[PDB]
């Protein structure tokens, strides 16, 4: 029928620091925890590591020559900490600071938008050495780098983002540690979520000292928790397993207050920590509004196994078609998200930081990537997006997941979100086929369904 | 009988820059091969790394005030390249040089002597990552480096030493991998002996040119090798020892040619490397004095099972009593030494650049260190270097290892070779009666054996 988006409609696409830039030690960058954990046996896949990646730090000029091609309307990056504070706090690396200063003004010289991430999970590693985010003076650190980046890019970055999925970093660099910092301990893991959140907030509350004239947010792993039955004791799982996720950390952001049910759940296994009050208001702090990354749905049942009280429900997961990272595809999982931020936190602002998808690419004997189930992955999800404005969702932007084939973490380079193809032996960029079908989408503003 | 050293002879005690001056990522220092090798479990016991350590970096004002409460008339210290080139090359990094100009001016003004190491095994990771001390260009980056140092310290400072120990260097951190970088291949071993050694050379050839008013050396690993028994196999099979050991970088230095019996051993497992044969000519430039690390002496016999053609005499080590780290204790394998450099390479200048000796020690409940066995272990090993000294040997120097308990590599901080008790929670000296002695012996010159 022609879906066509909002005449304002921003459109993008997002990377990471570690994952695309390289130069994992030149011009005084201090080391992170990631390049800490990526040299360690056991780790990553492979024994890959992010030192080199796309060596973006290098070839961002070649990289921004095409962002213009493709002629994406807004760029998500993240700032390296390390590369403006080596230690963590103290000496200023001005180099790192250039770097990103000029990249942000070749970016609004080409006519596109810039969109800063300020922490992408690096962590300078000097700070992991007094504890990390366990340690509540890493909070302040953290502000000190936020202040020096507002000074200098302030006013002329309109989108901003304090942190990304607070929850994985927690999840699996606290508790399961399979990401960095590698920490497995559950008490652990709920003092650094907390710690995160508060780093948010020190950073809108210093956002509005200054008078930024510009957009603050917070970028959350977000998926949709559907129950495996339609029965008492399954959608009551689901409703735990969101609150656990997602609902952990936009509860005290929107509504300055932690989940109960999962709170219980924590001290059903002999756990409490008491957040000072104050705390939850300097977290809740108003933000202009919420961003988040989705990428699949969630299908719980009720568990009494698993010490969590539910489990994923593999009987129903084993009929949708699955991306090459096992997740299932579920377009309209999306839409039932939009509605419920939209349906739980007061008709907000929304912004999608990341979505994409990870197939099998190869370069055929045309030297060309002909991703098609990419493209379908991309527009039955964008289809959805559009069907939320339409029914009345404040969607303001989409940020696609990703500019460039990166570093996947714990799964190395063996995962592709790219809609530019990067070979990490000779870094050539190829502009995949969802890389064409995307420059045409911003075009048209759509595409017909 | 009362020895008396002559009266010019320089008393010293030695450490070096990665056992004992931690802050491994503070003002703009850049990552080394041992931060790296530290920082990776199964490599240090108890899990152990050189991050803090004895703190000398910011206590070294209190190490001072130590080593001049003590008598030492020279402090034998290690420069950290990576503090200098956070790179190995290209930018400065000024706050690195600053510390050890400081350092050295504060020792010229406590009326003690420095002695500075150039490479005391801290390669600044960047270059392991374009093939460490394999890829022969690092040999021109230890000489660019060893420019900047001659230029601020060189006429001031009147001891140099270029390497330590490239015996250790390429036998454990090359081929056994015990020690960093931690690779384990032959051939790659003795290429990097080969280009360390250059790597002295070159040092050694710019030095001069400079025409710095000092004179340097190179810190060797030196045993000796007694035979087993008086028999053709034994003697064969501990002159072969040797020279696989601390003749195959004696030889190169002093006479400008590598061990035979050695090479042959090489070949006969299938492996020759083309010796440009003008790197000997280098290599072999004249130097002021030689320098070496003693402790223990080996006692070799005929194997044909260990495919080296000999393994140790155990049998005949387990009538000696042994050290805390296994080494047995034979005084009058210094001197047969001291006679065997004395002999072979034209009556050299020799200057012992560490001796000593790692026993446990204990606090008693008077607060103080007996350590008795230290005490003894020292006159006994130094009676046989005055003995030396009589029977006609050059030795001007006596370099005591080490004034402060420290960083023992793979053996973490379990091994204690200080005359200064370091408690590793506190950062506490404590001067170790061992320490107390060596301030009499320095004072009265020798001692009554």
């Amino acid at each position: 029928s022609k879906i066509t988006f909002p005449k304002d409609f921003i459109w993008g696409s997002a990377t990471a620091a570690y994952q695309i830039e390289g130069a994992y030690n030149e011009d005084g960058k201090g080391e992170s925890i990631w390049d800490r954990f990526s040299h360690t046996p056991g780790n990553i896949a492979d024994g890959h590591t992010g030192d080199v990646a796309c060596d973006h730090y290098h070839r961002y000029e070649e990289d921004i020559k095409i962002m213009k091609e493709i002629g994406i309307k807004s760029y998500r990056f993240s700032i390296s900490w390390p590369r403006i504070f080596p230690e963590g706090t103290g000496k200023l690396n001005q180099k790192g600071l250039d770097f990103y200063k000029r990249l942000t003004n070749l970016l609004l010289e080409n006519g596109i938008m810039p969109a800063i991430t300020l922490y992408h999970w690096d962590l300078p590693q000097k700070l992991q050495d007094k504890g990390g985010w366990k340690n509540r003076d890493t909070t302040d650190y953290f502000t000190e780098y936020s202040e020096v980046i507002f000074k200098n890019l302030g006013d002329i970055v309109p989108i901003w983002f304090t942190h990304n999925e607070p929850g994985v970093v927690s999840l699996l660099g606290h508790f399961l540690g399979i990401h960095a910092p590698g920490i497995k301990d559950l008490r652990t893991s709920l003092e650094v979520s907390h710690n995160l959140l508060l780093s948010h907030g020190k950073a809108v509350k210093l956002f509005r000292e200054m008078n930024i004239d510009a957009q603050i947010g917070i970028a959350l792993n977000l998926s949709y928790h559907y129950p495996a039955s339609e029965k008492a004791e399954d959608i009551e799982a689901a409703e735990l397993s969101f609150s656990l996720a997602g609902r952990w950390y936009l509860d005290p952001v929107l509504k300055g207050r932690y989940p109960e049910n999962a709170l219980k759940l924590y001290k059903k296994k002999g756990i409490e920590l008491s957040f000072p009050e104050d705390d939850l208001k300097l977290i809740s702090q108003p933000i202009d509004f919420i961003a988040f990354n989705n990428y699949s749905s969630e299908f719980i049942k009720y568990d009494p196994s698993s010490e969590s009280g539910f489990s994923p429900a593999n009987s129903i997961l084993e009929k949708f078609e699955k991306t090459d990272m096992g997740w299932i595809i579920y377009p309209e999982g999306l839409y039932d998200l939009l509605m419920l931020l939209d349906r739980d936190y007061g008709k907000p602002n929304i912004v999608i930081s990341e979505n994409g998808a990870a197939f099998k690419d190869e370069i055929g004997s045309n030297g060309k990537i002909e991703d098609t189930k990419r493209i379908q992955y991309l527009k039955d999800y964008l289809t959805q997006a559009h069907r939320a404005i339409q029914d009345g969702v404040n969607l303001k932007a989409y940020y696609l997941w990703s500019l460039l084939d990166n570093f996947e973490w714990a799964y190395g380079y063996n995962k592709r979100f790219g809609i530019v193809h990067v070979n990490f032996d000779t870094l050539e960029r190829k502009i995949k086929d969802s890389g064409y079908w995307y420059k045409e989408v911003i075009k048209n503003n759509g595409f017909l369904e």
